[PDB]
């Protein structure tokens, strides 16, 4: 019953006090790792002796590395405890939580095994990006988040086809804007993929203003694009809200069945 | 029964396997033509021997022309098969799908017959714009798109009058903004059609920022315009959503009648 | 029965053919006057002999004046016919439609009586602004517009208090943004009324970008302002939509009572 | 019965005429103080003899100080009357209205006791900011505002977790945008807290345009951020509206129970 006791402790933390305190320690270390990742990029100061303003992750590289390795050790010990104390280890490994944990902890091990090629450029940037995934471990630390996830999975097809319609609208508007605006002086509409940016910024009603039409036809089609974006701000809400509310009522009915 | 067999194959592709595979080939060629049209405008590179960075559609003009003519041949053979194997050929020709197909394939034939006047300027740009219509042939490759089309046709009058009210609001706000802002130094509000752009960008809550008021009265009326745009982002949703939901329930009731 | 016959012709145009054709002529002249007012500000061309690009309303001043006086004559004859053929003339004069008609036609008569002081500056600009009100005469040429007007009148108190809450939010955010951003170099936050513009542009999710915070505290409070604007885009919709739908159902019930 | 008479006069102003007129005087002085605070920052003019354009609160410092001290005297006399004539003085002091009143009136007394250190910098700015809280005393002068406050208190947990999800989305998008855009020339994405601003401006569909991506990966992730903001403009509305409507129906049912 040891393995099942440990798995019961992990899966439902509130069942015990030791399990719940280990849960809170794990959540605290997740927050520490996220805050350290965010903070290590802040330029701390001039650091006299160096002209460039070094980030906190380079002026204090050893301290941040110690914090990161403590967090990664905690995460990997937790992962090994979960995997070795699961009713079905393969089912655990294939699960979304497990792959998130592995892809969160694994960049640290690549950085360890790339210590010989310390002059790596670009790949380590992708590894540090993938280190953002440690925030997703807060999914175990919420309940409405899983409700939203189930709602999204139930709206996967509808939202996918809505995105497909949005994509064809993007292509149409980008084509017309590129052809209407390719002739302007020093125009940013240098291609249709270049007008993808303008179209996606216009139909979301951002309007950064870096790419704006400068021709009469371009302005007319930009106005049509804006009006289409007004409807874009209302096309996903009905399906999403209706599906979420249906799930809400169904969950309440399940609760009353259990009661 | 040959003509009716071919028309049954075309209209409902899933009835057979040959019809469905020809359907998927046609959809694949539609996607190929759309991607080629989007890509041919991307500047591929310096192309040594030419100072200007030529687009992919001009450095590799022969390859893109071969791809385009293969796609157009497939489309026109499909169109002839559909027209010659229809229960009512005139009804086919007048249909929206047929006119979309014709206006998609016809710019290629104009480009063929304009090969003598290869120095054409402007008209060929419009032809290449109208080549975007090949994306619309994906309408046959969706089911919710037709539901949205029927909903739009049922909301044609309501949305038309809503657009008319939006237009009168645009005219009013453009007039007041032009008269409040015509006196500024190097102002972009050079006319009321010039303020149409500012009004349509403001009431959609884009705010590009190229045209902003610089006078106190201009800023007051721009604030009123912004507040009106807040309501603009909510005026089409009730009619559109209510009509679409009514169509949804009516379709479900039709399904249950058939069941 | 002459006066009542004329008033029946005016009030319900569809009752006859002469009344309906006079209605359509009046609507056509309203559209002509609106289009002429919009077009007279467009710079037509260089007009050789003058360096400045004169607007259409000044290069062709006599033609636009003739069109304007024809439109004003039609409008004032219509107004006199309505007033002299009304069941209660005072009730007509106090009505909103009558005041709109008078304030639309009256700037022309001021321009006539100000022909001696043709060098007027500023006041004539306000008169030309008030000439925009001729668009509002399209209210008689719609039915859903009156439904929206009744809905607005029924939501007058709720929308007024919502605007009051929006105003107190504007004042709070403008105060905090001004005090956080008054110290920046060449800052646009020169006063709290100056930050009114930033606050109203931010809580409507325009983001023109002319006034942006440049301090950390300013950016924090701008983020709070943006998040508040997200709720601003949803605070008027429930009251407006609920009231409009209640009016819709009540009108349908009235129709069924009459049936 | 004196204390209870005074407290009944304060709590429900409409019970009497003296209580209601004192209520209206208090509201008028609140509006006077708010308008004076807003106006004292407006640059009145050149004020010959001084090169800088002094604000109204410094060219006319004595008049604004007299107005402010009259308003503060009225507010503190009202506060003492409320506290000394309350059924439970401690319950009054701990109440939200009381702390708002105290923090509104108290900056004036700090300014009095800091008259020796008149060269204070920064702290007095915070005091003048906290003087904005006098607007909140209009909470006693509304009824729907308390309905919104109760609705917010009932949605405190749901909106808090929604803000937490928005925060994790902000962190993820800021990380990816910083790492995609840190390499650009003179990029504003100098850190992840620096990209917090871009992310919060993008997911609210502001698009100021001061920080825009300049790399292909940055533009792709900015497009994803924009699409997420489209859903952000719809995630708080269902919970807020449903809770507010439930409170509405419950209040109507309470009214009918009392009837
Ligand atoms: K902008
Ligand atoms: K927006
Ligand atoms: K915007
Ligand atoms: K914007």
């Amino acid at each position: 019953t040891a393995r099942q006791r440990v798995w019961r402790a992990f899966e439902n933390p509130h069942t015990s006090t030791m399990a719940l305190v280990f849960y809170y320690v794990t959540g605290f270390f997740i927050a520490v790792s996220v805050i350290a990742n965010v903070v290590e990029t802040v330029p701390c100061g001039s650091s006299p002796g160096h002209i460039k303003e070094l980030p906190c992750g380079e002026r204090y590289a050893v301290a941040f590395f110690c914090l990161d390795t403590a967090c990664v050790m905690i995460f990997t010990v937790e992962y090994l405890l979960r995997l070795a104390a699961a009713p079905s280890r393969y089912r655990f490994v294939r699960s979304v939580m497990s792959i998130i944990d592995v892809v969160a902890i694994l960049p640290y091990y690549i950085g360890l095994v790339m210590t010989d090629n310390e002059d790596v450029s670009g790949a380590f940037v992708t590894l540090r990006v993938f280190r953002v995934f440690r925030i997703f471990k807060f999914s175990r630390h919420s309940q409405g988040l899983r409700i939203l996830g189930y709602t999204l999975k139930s709206c996967a097809s509808e939202l996918g086809f809505l995105l497909f319609s949005l994509t064809m609208a993007i292509i149409i508007f980008a084509t017309v804007m590129f052809y209407a605006e390719k002739g302007s002086s020093a125009s940013k509409f240098t291609s249709i993929p270049a007008a993808f940016w303008y179209t996606i910024v216009t139909m979301t009603t951002l309007g950064y203003g870096d790419m704006v039409p400068k021709t009469i036809a371009g302005k007319i089609f930009g106005s049509i694009c804006s009006l289409s974006g007004v409807l874009v701000i209302a096309l996903p809400v009905p399906v999403i809200v209706s599906n979420f509310s249906r799930i809400y009522h169904q969950n309440q009915r399940a609760d009353k069945r259990r009661a």
